[PDB]
């Protein structure tokens, strides 16, 4: 939208509130509230800082800048204006989400959302192609234990599609569909996981840009919404041992001059050349995309080789027991699904690594392997040796380890970003390794 | 008519109780209300009260007079007028800030207010400069600790610019944003701050003399809000150990003849010439200043040399670990940031001995050292002493002996508040250094 | 270990409680040459020898530096607190306890002087070491003690103090530590290891207690 549009609607709207909103390095949402003043006034006053953004202390944000070089400034993105549906109808609260500069007026290399967007308009002048993702970020709604009110436990004891009263939560997913619709979400469907307390809320795919301000966006919602129904929601991969963890599949296709480039007729599979090379691409670097796509300790929880997770990495038609999925559609529904993600990814760091990695094997021309149809959970560890079936890593340490040793990787995020992910996830894991965990107390107390 | 426009809004807003507000000599508030009757005989009862004053007793505030010569006068300025949000809208509640007069009919020597108004009268005719004030008194919501119902926690466990539910204020910082709105408040930004429960809401900068009647009126605002959302807020510098403390830093600029004085387009930095002199004279007299910004034991506990604070008497440029960041903006919006002070301060006198000691630089042309662009916490304490960066006094015993020994200071605050004052904190430093302490208990009782 | 035995914990902590006394280590103390009581002087004012008075003046001299080593925590300077009633004053008198040092009444083998300011935090091989080499600054220069005050220097105004020249210890525990820094007779006697380590471990103890929130300051502050 035009700067004349938004204050258009927040005149004829009473919006009173504008958030501006940017990520850290590890997609923690941050936000700044500028309020507006009645009149003429106001709005050439928030048509000012809508035009020419505001200033804040970088050092005070995650994986930005030191102290000494501290002043750095928002850059409002006009077309992802929107109202929150939880803050008040009258005297409403509007967003708009930023991209980070400096003080001289130059993009933040440091920027997690510039980092995309560069990566994806270096894809559109070379190639005139557009990168699709519709990623899936499941979550827990929890309550807490009535025989530990410090504790939290799943919010009920449903399942996969299951029907109240077993499932509890069809109200809350109500007033999230809303309140995403509210935002401009198209949302797709919704209804309980396969745990007890799990959810899905799907919603259509868009460009990659579009797609990680909606992930963003889409979590801040539901956490928001799970309050004010009186429970808590977390994107924490792995919360429970015992029952399955919290994916982002992330569906994702390439369109070359306006066409699905994925799909193609006459070919094995109904599968293009490009689809291939691409597929080829992501199997690559898979080892290394997961430091990215699963950047926490309890993300190998989930991802865990030698169990029942998309660890194998391999490709499959209608098969859930590799890394990626073709789905069965195809046409313009023609895309894979990378199924390693999890929802404590930073979306924009996660889609320019996928695509960077993706288009390394159209670049190139690889070649993809043959699909795996067998059930790779059924395999055993020679079998899989012998069929050339690897897995990620086992833990964020070796995680990060292949992606120190990723160009291409370190190319796509930049110098900034790369160097301080992997000193913040050194000291992350550094926390971890060192401290003395309730399975140990359980298991050594006794000797 | 002042008077008039003020008489006039009382007889059309059904405006029933004036409340008659000043500051002691630590900036406490102070009021008496005066309740208005109805009719003409009420609005000239008003009339009279507003032209002539009221008296009260001058030996119960303190830094004020003796027992034996009590009797003192409060004299409105009526340019303050506004109407308490808080307060009930149906015989609603206005106040007017007062000069404390003698009963002779002369204004108080001990009148902080005064004070700040005759160094700004004295400024204008020297050298027709106005002298404008931008502070950012950060503050902390608390709540009970629910295994301690005695102990006060900070209300929620967010960050810098966090968004809900982390940060679980913004319903607080809206009431308080529109309560400064309808006080007369330009509002800029509102956000959560660094620490836990801790926050931010900016508002435009002004002369010095409206900018102490707004922190003073801010402070009360944000008190009362608080308490109406069943949370206390706190200005104490530093309530927690291992989290940021709450400053005041003061954006301040000099304007003669009604120019930016300290913006020159073609000079280093482009920061003019007066604009070094007067960041020579804070760095001058920085030892002293603190006596007044930092005038509590607990404001050496966020002003604390030997760590990260502004405590380091030297400027810069971005750069938030010199007493002085001199923030990017150009222009009108040239100006200096003294980080230093807290809102534990008197604002009029604290905006007192800030001019006093800048235009001491200006006066006598002072040379301002060269800008430290490095991070100043990361050198060692000879790489410093090299430089010759100093450190503000440790405590407020410290920061009285150097205020004792200053007569720029002395002179701008005047013999009654000046003696005051330091008679008023040598008891409250003799009462903090004869106390035992639970720091002292945990550490000695074992011996 | 013997009040656990009746259920109850013993404290050496030197001021434990606000509005009470304080818990002191006085240093009685007295050398003696060539097996004789030394202080003791039968035809001298006081019936105090020479050796006596120069002693003294050697402890005078040095006290405000003396004072790091024998009071040496942060708690201690909450019953050696100058401008209240506590040892602080650096002077001394005969049979009063309102002076750093006091003499006692008793004369003969008895005959010493009571170093008032000390408490039981103190390590006493190091009390011990710093008083005898700040003693023995005294002997070996023959410095002069001034006169005694026979007054209670409690109910003395500041002025009056400063003009008969009455000064007190240091006020904390880091003051404390920089006259030890500057005094070159203790310094010498602790030697470089224990004098380094010490003023090091207590300059981080130091750092420890300035940066700590208190209770005084949220029950003075939480309301502003
Ligand atoms: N051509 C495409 N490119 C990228 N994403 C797409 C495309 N077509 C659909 N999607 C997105 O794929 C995501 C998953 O859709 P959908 O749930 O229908 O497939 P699915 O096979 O059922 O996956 P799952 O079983 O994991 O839920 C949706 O966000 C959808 O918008
Ligand atoms: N020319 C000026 N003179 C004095 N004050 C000013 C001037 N221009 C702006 N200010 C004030 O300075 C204060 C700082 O506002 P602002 O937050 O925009 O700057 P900042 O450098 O980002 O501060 P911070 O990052 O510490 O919050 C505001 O109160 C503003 O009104
Ligand atoms: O339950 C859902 O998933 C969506 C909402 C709904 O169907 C309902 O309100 O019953
Ligand atoms: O949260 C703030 O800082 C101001 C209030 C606001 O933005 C809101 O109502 O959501
Ligand atoms: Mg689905």
């Amino acid at each position: 939208s035009t700067v004349e549009q938004v204050l258009e609607y927040v005149k004829s709207n009473n919006v009173k509130f504008m958030r501006f909103q940017f990520v850290d390095i590890l997609g923690v949402p941050k936000n700044v509230a500028f309020p507006i003043k009645a009149g003429e006034k106001g709005i050439e006053e928030l048509r000012d800082v809508l035009e020419n953004g505001l200033y804040f202390d970088g050092s005070s944000i995650e994986g930005f800048v030191g102290i000494n070089e501290s002043d750095m400034m928002l850059k409002p993105d006009l077309s992802t204006f929107s109202v929150l549906p939880w803050r008040p109808s009258e005297k409403s609260v509007a967003r708009v989400i930023c991209d980070v500069y400096t003080t001289k007026g130059k993009p933040f290399e440091g920027d997690p959302r510039g980092c995309l967007k560069r990566v994806m308009e270096e894809f559109k002048k070379e190639f005139n192609g557009e990168y699709f993702v519709g990623p899936e970020p499941e979550f827990f709604l929890l309550k807490k234990d009535p025989h530990n009110p410090h504790k939290y436990i799943p919010a009920d004891d449903g399942g996969y599609f299951d029907l109240e009263p077993m499932d509890e939560a069809p109200d809350i997913r109500r007033d999230i569909v809303f309140a995403l619709e509210n935002l401009g979400f198209h949302v797709e469907a919704s209804h309980h996981e396969v745990a007890p307390g799990q959810h899905e809320v799907d919603f259509k795919f868009d460009d990659a840009l579009k797609t990680a301000d909606s992930v963003i966006t889409f979590k801040t919602t539901i956490k928001t919404i799970a309050e004010q129904h009186g429970l808590k929601a977390t994107f924490m991969p792995k919360p429970f041992f015992g029952m399955n963890g919290s994916g982002m599949h992330c569906h994702q296709s390439i369109w070359l001059n306006g066409e699905p480039s994925f799909y193609d007729e006459n070919a094995p599979y109904q599968l293009s050349e490009t689809c291939m090379n691409y597929v080829a691409g992501i199997l690559k670097h898979a080892k290394a995309i997961v430091a990215i796509t699963n950047p926490t300790v309890n993300s190998y929880k989930r991802l865990v080789p030698g169990y029942e997770a998309p660890v194998n990495i391999a490709w499959a038609n209608s098969n859930r027991s590799a890394i990626i999925r073709v789905p069965a559609a195809r046409g313009k529904g023609t895309r894979i699904e990378f199924r390693a993600p999890d929802p404590s990814c930073n979306p924009y760091l996660a889609f320019t690594v996928m695509l960077a990695a993706g288009l390394d094997g159209v670049k190139n021309k690889l070649d993809a392997p043959e699909p795996v149809e067998r059930n790779i959970f059924a395999m055993s560890e020679a079998e899989k040796k012998e069929l050339g079936i690897e897995s990620v890593p086992a833990n964020l340490k070796a995680a990060l380890d292949e992606l120190e040793n990723n160009d291409v990787l370190k190319n796509a995020l930049g110098k900034h970003i790369f160097e301080s992910f992997l000193e913040i996830k050194n000291a992350e894991w550094d926390s971890f390794r060192t401290s003395v965990t309730d399975w140990e107390t359980t298991a050594y107390l006794k000797i």
